């Protein structure tokens, strides 16, 4: 006699997927989303007359769970075509900027990346079972920086790879676990060309929101937005879920899909396992934010890295023309290096990277300040990947999903989808008995 | 429209099981009709010499996205056939001479030949799931695999190796085998030899292929009938009438055909299928393969052999060995016409030619090419076929088409069958579940 069979908390990819699995089994399913929008760490908006992506958007057929969903819903890819770069820049930690010939720039990053991931085959023969090998468990005592220091890289190569890794970390590279990066590279066919093809080449036709909506529509689930969950109590062979207006909703099972860094907001009765509590206390690393800048000048096709002590860590042309000028897409590794919502500070930093540009407008999303993310994409610290089963583990009638909890493409939309499929299976084991 | 079922799925291989699961979970009243007295189709697990053997498809990989996602859904891990040092690697040339090659050199040479064959896969197939995306792919579809092989400047050993390998993929001689199909598969495997090779015979599914088929059908809620071949489909009264071989008529809103392309001759269609689809049905797909296991008294250890296309034992691998057992060999025959796998004397003589001094204790075989419900083996495209694939995929009113042959990606695989089932489910939903 519960209100619902299953409640899914969070309406990102993990929650949408889990709700779709549950709904198609015939379970009375409710999804609760804290924000007034669906999508979570995916969010498409508009700036300077154009569509922009504030969070995750890029996918690939080597990412199996999301690719299969795209087949199911009939969604093709939209290509962001790869072109000759007009300009490739590196800013070092001291703020000096160097223009590198684009062919040399690309050659150097490839050298550094392949050196960093040289043992991916040996360490991750089964990238979807990250602790299969004793070598992977041993490497989880190391940071990415520990490895970088042994590679014999040139000054340019070291700055490039450190910038790239600080981006993946959303943090300084001394804090970033090594195995997580190797595992991702392994997921991409243990090959630089294939892996790199997964990063910013393809989006989904109709967008991420189209796929979220297709899954929720398919699910038949009830969906409530602007309803943050503040507590879960296990009681009467089910759960009592408390919302921020103090409404109580009862269910047989609850699937938590909220980002790991937001678990501090939620009371649990009884207490979660010690291992899970440890994860909730540490969180995941990333402190990233996303920024778009509209510049009067036509800069053409540009790319820049900035190393970790600087704010504009990844810069790419989103669009350009004589009429438009240039829209720059920028990813900030660490919120503390810049306030993306302070237009003067942004302008000064952009001008340091590109002397002579006039800034016409900015749009930003500070994922690290948003109470319903408190961080960006999933990134593991030293020693975390080894303990991941503690985060995955069911806690009675509370199940756990989200990209952080996936085994494969954990920094991605795909990992979220993966975790939702797992959650649906775990719900089915609790509700649909073998008889 | 008062039909017996909302949807009928014809065939209980991976494509049909997938399509039935997609339809069943939408709440459609779903029926699956399977001709054989078993499910699985071109996957079939059996037993020989005290052990489990695979007579058809069985090996999978996480680079194969549709099947991998299903394995996540149903909680199925992998079972590894471990890679070991090979004790022997042999090549048999077309004239029947056998050379034992150092395993390190044997592996080096096949890599050289394969990489040379697939050198342009990045350029030709930037989007392996959209095979006709590039003009170059459409141009290459005028060429056979052999046309390319002749231009590669391979050594005698390399040429025999790669020709044996390609004859296996073709289930035919390499002069008939379309080039783009092979390049596309390589592209699907991360455009990389090591990744692609890992997909071939490394991992099986925990609980077997039949466990996955059963998990999907159980999940579906669909009614399943075995030993019911369909002999005709007539579109009529806003739906279809399906005729079985006992002349029973079953009505439905929609039907999904998942039977192998080479078996379409057995089925009458009203109205007639499109000219494009008729052309495919007339040509069929290439493969004329069979599967064979041989139990040998001697312990041969871990062995591998290629035989070129004029010989019968084209792919040989140790399935198991020990002093007590002797050896069980797993053998794939590219073309039925080169040997009768069900004639034990002939098999024995061919095995002894490859391994002089062995005593054959028993054999088990499955002649896919003779089975009326496959009439061929794995999907393989002839010259110019890949270019026209949309004609085979295209819905014909309320009859939808699926099966591995009709997939865009891993067409020679379980994964392609799954892919085609997901598509069919979507097409069913568009016909049945209206926008209002
Ligand atoms: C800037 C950026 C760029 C990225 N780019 C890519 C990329 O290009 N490609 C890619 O594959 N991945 C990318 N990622 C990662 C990808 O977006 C994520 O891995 C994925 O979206 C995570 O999905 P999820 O469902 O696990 O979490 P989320 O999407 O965060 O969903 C969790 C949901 O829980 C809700 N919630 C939180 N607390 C509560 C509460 N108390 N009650 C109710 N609801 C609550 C949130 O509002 C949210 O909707 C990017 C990430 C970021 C931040
Ligand atoms: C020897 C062999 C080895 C292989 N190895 C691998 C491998 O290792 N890995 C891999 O991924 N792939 C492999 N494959 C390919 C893979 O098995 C197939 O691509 C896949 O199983 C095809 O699935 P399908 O559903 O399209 O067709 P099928 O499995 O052929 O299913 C079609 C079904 O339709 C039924 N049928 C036919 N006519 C009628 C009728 N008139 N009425 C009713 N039912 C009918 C058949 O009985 C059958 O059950 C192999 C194939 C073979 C033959």
């Amino acid at each position: 006699g519960f209100d619902y069979d299953v409640v899914v908390v969070g309406g990102g990819f993990a929650g949408a997927t889990a709700a779709r699995e549950c709904g198609l089994q015939g379970y009375r399913t409710l999804l609760l989303e804290a924000r007034s929008r669906l999508g979570g760490r995916t969010f498409t908006s508009r700036f300077a007359g154009q569509e922009i992506e504030f969070g995750g958007a890029w996918v690939h057929w080597l990412q199996p769970h999301v690719w299969a969903e795209m087949q199911r819903y009939g969604l093709g890819v939209v290509e962001d075509p790869l072109t000759n770069l007009d300009k490739t820049l590196i800013m070092y930690n001291d703020g000096s900027v160097e223009s590198i010939s684009p062919d040399e720039f690309g050659k150097n990053i490839r050298i550094a990346f392949e050196k960093l991931c040289h043992d991916a085959w040996e360490v991750f023969p089964r990238p979807h079972e990250p602790m299969f090998t004793e070598r992977a468990r041993e490497l989880d005592k190391s940071s990415v920086l520990d490895r970088i220091k042994t590679l014999g890289l040139s000054r340019l190569q070291q700055a490039q790879i450190n910038s790239y890794m600080a981006l993946y970390a959303g943090e300084t590279t001394d804090k970033f676990g090594l195995p997580g990066v190797l595992k991702l590279f392994a997921c991409g066919g243990w090959n630089y060309d294939a892996f790199m093809d997964t990063e910013t080449h393809y989006r989904i036709q109709g967008g991420t929101i189209g796929l979220i909506n297709a899954m929720l529509t398919d699910s038949g689930a009830e969906v409530r937005m602007s309803v943050p969950v503040t507590a879960v109590e296990q009681v009467n062979g089910g759960v009592k879920i408390k919302t921020d207006d103090d409404e109580i909703i009862t269910a047989g099972v609850v699937v938590m899909t909220v980002p790991l860094n937001t678990y501090k907001h939620i009371g649990f009765t009884p207490a979660l396992s010690k291992g899970k509590q440890r994860f909730i206390k540490e969180g995941q690393l990333s402190k990233g934010a996303k920024l778009y800048v509209h510049v009067k000048q036509n800069l053409g096709r540009v790319f820049a890295f900035a190393d970790e002590q600087q704010p504009l860590n990844w810069v790419q042309t989103h669009d350009y023309s004589d009429e438009l000028g240039t829209i720059l897409s920028i990813t900030i590794a660490r919120k503390e290096t810049i306030d993306v919502n302070d237009r003067d500070a942004v302008t000064r930093e952009v001008q340091k990277m590109f002397p002579g540009v006039e800034v016409l407008g900015t749009a930003a999303y500070d994922w690290t300040a948003d109470p319903f993310s408190l961080g960006a994409w999933a990134a593991y610290g030293v020693g975390q990947l080894s303990r991941l089963k503690d985060l995955q583990a069911a806690e009675g009638r509370i199940l756990f999903a989200g990209a952080e909890t996936s085994n494969g493409w954990h920094a991605n939309i795909d990992g979220a989808v993966e975790s939702g499929l797992r959650a649906g299976r775990e719900v089915k084991q609790l509700l649909s008995l073998e008889h």
